[PDB]
């Protein structure tokens, strides 16, 4: 009796997944980057160790971050000596510290998108809860759920120990979720908690420290949804294309483990080297097919997992220095922050582009890329087309 | 210029989500449940908890399992005493034992359902792996993807952390990366094990004793794609709508938290009597707008957490006894496989159908419905349709 044709072509979507809101949140301890070497090597007791302390400051006088937003302070570390150590049993403190945190950082994100947004929460179908910190069942998925006062019935994508590369993978996935569902308003939160990889000095892993140097703290929401309504909603980004890869040669370059001891960072070969060799590739796939070459008729949101892998790919496409405004912008302020940072910088790229009265969300121009970076080697790419005014 | 709605129109998919091969695995050490209670308190130094394992006896032949796969084994459970303990700092050794596990066990299942499918692997375009037991960057799917000889380009989804319910997840998000993606080969992998739960006995943590009765070890694959390639591809189930919900009056009711003693199995209220409760609400969403009501004229695949979960399911609906049979068959040769163990009852339904000669894979039924429970308390529903002979 029942057509499943008929229910299939009813279900379904029409128009591309639109990026209607953007919305974001930090912890209020904000850690200047000048003076990040000295607290830091005296919060860990590692004084003593004068020859790292001094690559220390170069890594953070190099790394082209002037501030950070930390969940951890002075007080939290004082009271959790095994966090400041560099390898000590301290993981149930971290995921004490982020099973909370992680979900409470993302709320006030959350609710700022929706109230830009402007529409009822109860039509928010779809929740995608992201994070590389901390794990828990139920997951902070349940618990945003519960602090938003959602729908028990929203439907959630609970993604787990990610990586830097996973705003790209939330926007892939809302993508589909959007496009093939009626009426589905997805609400994304990527929320990063550097609480679980936060550890001391140690001068034989020189890549653990410069994760000390780089990663902070922060939370992005989005609300996406396809067929806007129009005069009600109001469109910022809209996705067209997304791809995932893994570059070659490229075996253990990023990884992280989940231990007794929290979450370690490991880097074994040229993240910055790899990306800029392999970001070619990704464009022509993504934009041969839309007739474009110039990668500097496009706007760019890059994760900046560190200022090198940004110098590099400016360097090796010839992009103009302007081209990275906005992520570095958002990488001078906030620091790396994860799967939430490329979210960041699409929030301020929007944002600069209204207020200058550029005549496109994406700096004026009409095509754009968004790239996440991360273990694997992976690379995200999105491909967004602006919106007008 | 570039027209995004013909973009959109010609990048998406036609047809339901359809699965078009299933695969199975499990560990090689087939444990016996009549001797369990023996087994267990001896290899946890507990002989002298008397009272609590005749509790044991009780609950395992309570359990209507016959036996269970599971990884762990004597020998390496006298080599790890700490993960015989209750409570012992024993998650690097699990995490050691999984994260090597859960891929090498899915890279079985996973090259049995590619065999059955037929088709050339580099023609899976996304690659969704599902566990709860263990984490690590780059994930199971990285490694999954380096072990079957994957595309680099498989777009993946990871996800960790996920509990009893997710075997429903997979399909729910399977169903949209197919549907949305003209050409799309979704190869779905969920794979258990329960070496980071396994733990000794507590006489006041029962709730924790439950769980080792219950829980034992799986893999299982599938292809799902829309728009199959008649005579070429062979549709098995097609799936039709999904929903996951949030039982009330449940907080708490299933927790599990990962710690530096591996992950811990609490529950707190009464999970069969909160499933009964509240799974003809999930019928009726499901099935009112097919027009039916009848819950015996459908094909049932219920997430079998514990036997009575079905008893008081069957009870509440009054289910024949045989609407539950493939269910039952799965949980007394294999145990509760969390994730995995709904995709094994769908194998078994089929092959017993296609073996029996009936019209269907559905049991000679046309609409069926699928159930995981699990953390939340959630209940996932997957309204599916059988296929002809």
């Amino acid at each position: 009796m029942v057509s499943v044709s008929e229910i299939r072509k009813a279900q379904r979507a029409e128009g591309p997944a639109t990026i209607l809101a953007i919305g974001t949140a930090n912890p209020a301890n904000c850690v200047e980057q000048s003076t990040y070497p000295d607290f830091y090597f005296k919060i860990t007791n590692s004084e003593h160790k004068t020859e790292l302390k001094e690559k220390f400051q170069r890594m953070c006088d190099k790394s082209m971050i002037k501030r950070r937003y930390m969940y951890l302070t002075e007080e939290i570390l004082k009271e959790n000596p095994n966090v400041c150590e560099y390898m000590a049993p301290s993981l149930d403190a971290r995921q004490d510290m982020v099973v909370v945190e992680v979900p409470r950082l993302g709320k006030e994100a959350a609710v700022k998108a929706i109230k830009e947004w402007g529409q009822p929460k109860s039509k928010i179908t779809h929740l995608i809860v992201c994070t590389t910190s901390g794990v828990d069942m139920p997951g902070a998925d349940y618990q945003l759920t519960k602090l938003l006062g959602l729908r028990p019935y929203v439907k959630r994508y609970m993604m787990y120990q990610q990586g830097c590369f996973a705003g790209g993978t939330v926007l892939r996935l809302a993508k589909d979720l959007a496009e093939n569902n009626k009426g589905a308003r997805v609400l994304v939160v990527c929320s990063e908690v550097t609480a679980v990889t936060f550890r001391g000095p140690s001068d034989t892993h020189l890549d653990s420290l410069v994760g000390q140097a780089l990663f902070g703290d922060g939370a992005a929401a989005l609300i996406v949804g396809s067929d806007p309504v129009p005069e009600i909603e109001k469109p910022i980004f809209e996705m067209v294309w997304t791809a995932q890869t893994i570059a070659p040669d490229s075996e253990g370059a990023i990884d992280g483990h989940l231990r007794e001891a929290g979450l370690t960072f490991h880097l074994l070969k040229d993240v910055p080297g790899i990306v800029s060799k392999n970001i070619t590739k990704a464009l022509v796939e993504a934009f041969e097919p839309l007739g474009i070459s110039d990668y500097n008729s496009i706007f760019w949101i890059a994760h900046p997992g560190g200022p090198a892998i940004l110098d590099q790919v400016e360097q090796k496409l010839a992009l103009k220095p302007e081209k990275m405004n906005a992520t570095r912008e958002v990488l001078s302020e906030y620091g790396n922050m994860s799967s939430a940072c490329v979210l960041f910088i699409l929030d301020e790229m929007r944002k600069k582009s209204t207020q200058n009265g550029l005549k496109t969300t994406g700096e004026g121009l009409e095509w754009g890329v968004l790239f996440g970076f991360g273990p694997g080697l992976t690379i995200e790419t999105v491909v967004l087309r602006s919106v007008a005014i």
